[PDB]
DNA sequence: CTCTTTTTTCTCG
DNA sequence: GCGAGAAACAAAGA
């Protein structure tokens, strides 16, 4: 899941469970929630869901008056508001009952985490973790965007991959932000010119607002999904190009699958 | 059987 | 600090 993903559940969360007492929470896979699952059961149970928030990749569910718990899907992540006499199926880990249902997570590979920390942790939290401004144009400053590309010598798709430079990008929209740039993903960032950092940026803002617009690409959150028929690249090798005509080629840099054109993205 | 494919963060040199 | 490689872990395909 990637930013417009991560959007879409959120979305859909603070839609139902919102004003939720969370009567019960348990697990199958406590070793999952980094800072103690039977603390986190303690602290809970009882409190009522007040919001939803997001930052980068990352959930928020404030629960309480000062409770955060932090949910990073990674790699295969999903939540799923289930009735509360829902089978279990074999990948769910944890779940948080309510009087009419309950939120299922579950995560295939156990990438997944939960931590519970404090409202005023919440900023310090991911200022520790560096992660970049949220892309929007009111909080993506392009200006020090091109500084920092400028005074780098890093291959471009892997320091978008850093979320150091902008939140939220991950390999789909990362390929399909440097095609629709027209811009090679070996490419070192020192020698991008201000008219391609200028298309660049504006691009990352406009691919993710409109994944997140069309429920990013897909009983389970976020699975209504129409952004995987408007990409590009990712995941089209062999096919043609939609503006020249020249097969999609996949190579790999910094051992992530890459998607792109060779003609409209010039290494 | 083996090898390869699919977010975050550490190890090694 | 950096790049390269890989671990955390599971499933499916060549
Ligand atoms: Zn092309």
């Amino acid at each position: 899941p990637e930013l417009p993903e991560v959007e879409t559940v959120r979305r859909e969360l603070e839609k139902r469970i919102v004003g939720q007492k969370i009567i019960s929470i348990e697990a199958t896979y406590p070793r999952m929630v980094l800072t103690g699952f039977e603390q986190l059961k303690k602290e809970l149970t009882g409190k009522t869901i007040q919001g939803i928030s997001r930052r980068g990749k990352y959930l928020i569910f404030e629960i309480g008056d000062d409770f955060r718990l932090i949910s990073h899907l990674r790699m295969e992540g999903k939540y799923r508001l289930a009735t509360l006499d829902a089978p279990r199926e074999k990948h769910d880990h944890l779940t948080m009952k309510f009087a009419d249902g309950q939120l299922i997570y579950a995560d295939v590979r156990k990438f997944g985490t939960w931590e519970l920390i404090s409202t005023d942790q919440v900023l310090p939290y991911f200022l520790k973790k560096k992660i970049g401004p949220e892309p929007t144009y009111e909080d993506f400053d392009e200006k020090l965007f091109r500084e920092k590309l400028r005074k780098s010598t890093k291959k471009i798709k892997p320091y978008l991959l850093e979320q150091t430079l902008v939140a939220g990008l991950g390999n789909i929209y990362v390929d399909e932000v440097l095609w629709l740039a027209k811009i090679h993903p070996e490419k070192e960032t020192n020698q991008l010119i201000e008219s391609s950092i200028h298309l660049l940026h504006d691009s990352i803002i406009e691919i993710l607002q409109k994944a997140i617009k069309l429920g990013g690409s897909s009983s389970a959150l976020g699975s209504t999904g129409k952004m995987q028929n408007e990409l590009q690249v990712y995941g089209k090798t062999g096919e043609k190009c939609s503006r020249c005509g020249a097969e999609i080629q996949k190579i790999k840099v910094a051992g992530r699958g890459t998607h792109f054109c060779p003609v409209c993205q010039q290494k």
